[PDB]
């Protein structure tokens, strides 16, 4: 278990459907996201990985892309904005969006593989599918974990009494855990790709 | 539950014994020291503890302090050479004792409860029994997971596949964890005693 220091500062976008679902009021959705960042922390210990919330943006006004149920093309439309926008203004290493609307094919999160630090590709879309911080953080956890070059496990993957993370579906569970697997890809990861973002202290 | 990044400034002291049973090379005995660390940092990333290897004192010519088969004896005469001696010439946080003579009751280790940043009893004892730096390695982990306030596990603690380093007696394996109970010992004991020494990164 050879795992260097890394640190990934993240910013949460959550759209106008985030907003209008928690009554307007600002104050639920930070506490939401913040205890969200908390478990994502402590599933990354293993890993070596200190997940850091440089900024959490509500679009209470206007969505800023055309949010659609086909989970690809909604993954499209926030790429394209967050390198014109959100990276034009804030130094950041991974942004995921936080939707509420009913994704298309049952989709409960997406993110395309082995691509942290990239200015278009750095980025993932959760969807606000559990009033249960765990699940969610398991979700976008997931989904960070698919941006550090992690593929999926088995389905019926456990790690002790734990659920894998990277499984393909989500199971309730009150344990969830990283697979020796992930530990795996993430390892080759880092001394492939060799993202240079991830390194300094947020 | 996530618990904060600490790192402890760790001196292994390797008596006259351990210099004539590697027929008194220092590199060799630098390296199996270099090795035994790496494998407790990687058995500590679940705790996010970093362990540092602050300085290596390898008494060639004399043992400074009355080295004997009787564990607690040379345990305490250790802590106050420690406190004297090797604190008023290198600042660090704990140090370990690497011995090569055969203890007690078979004993493979020994130190202090709760007691990480002790000018006196921040402590530990590790006898030279196994060429695999792995086993080593557990049998240093275990005693600086006492140093942390950890108390033993069950007579046959596993965490999945893997054994619990906590277990009151080194069973051979390959693969080593620290248990929910050592984690939440350990967090216990930062709250408790708020230890200031390990907040430093070397
Ligand atoms: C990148 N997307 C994926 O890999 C697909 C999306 C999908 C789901 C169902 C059918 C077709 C596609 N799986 C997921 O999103 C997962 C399941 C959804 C239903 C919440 C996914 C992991 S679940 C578990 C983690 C640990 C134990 S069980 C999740 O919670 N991620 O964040
Ligand atoms: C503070 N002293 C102790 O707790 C006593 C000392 C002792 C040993 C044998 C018999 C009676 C007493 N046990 C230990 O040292 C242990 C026993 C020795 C054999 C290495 C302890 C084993 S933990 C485990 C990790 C993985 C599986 S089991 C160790 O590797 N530690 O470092
Ligand atoms: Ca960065
Ligand atoms: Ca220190
Ligand atoms: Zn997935
Ligand atoms: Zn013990």
């Amino acid at each position: 278990q050879n795992l260097p220091q890394r640190y990934i500062e993240l910013v949460v976008v959550a759209d106008h459907r985030v907003f209008m679902k928690y009554n307007s009021d600002l104050n639920t959705i930070r506490t939401r996201v913040h205890e969200i960042v908390n478990f994502i922390n402590g599933f990354y210990r293993s890993l070596n990985i200190h997940v850091s919330l440089t900024d959490l943006e509500i679009w209470s006004n206007e969505d800023q892309i055309n949010i659609q149920s086909a989970s690809s093309d909604t993954l499209n439309a926030f790429a394209e904005w967050r390198e014109t926008d959100l990276l034009n203004r804030k130094s950041h290493d991974n942004a995921q969006l936080l939707t509420a609307i009913e994704l298309d094919e049952e989709t409960l999160g997406l993110a395309p593989l082995g691509t942290m630090c990239d200015p278009k590709l750095s980025i993932g879309i959760v969807q606000d599918h559990s009033p249960i911080n765990l699940l969610m953080g398991v979700t976008m956890a997931h989904e960070l974990g698919h941006n550090l070059g992690m593929e999926h496990d088995g389905k019926d993957c456990l790690r002790g009494a734990s659920l894998c993370i990277m499984r393909p579906g989500l199971t309730k569970g009150r344990s969830y855990e990283f697979s020796d697997d992930s530990m795996h890809y993430y390892e080759r990861f880092l001394k492939q790709y060799k993202p240079q973002c991830i390194l300094n202290k947020p």
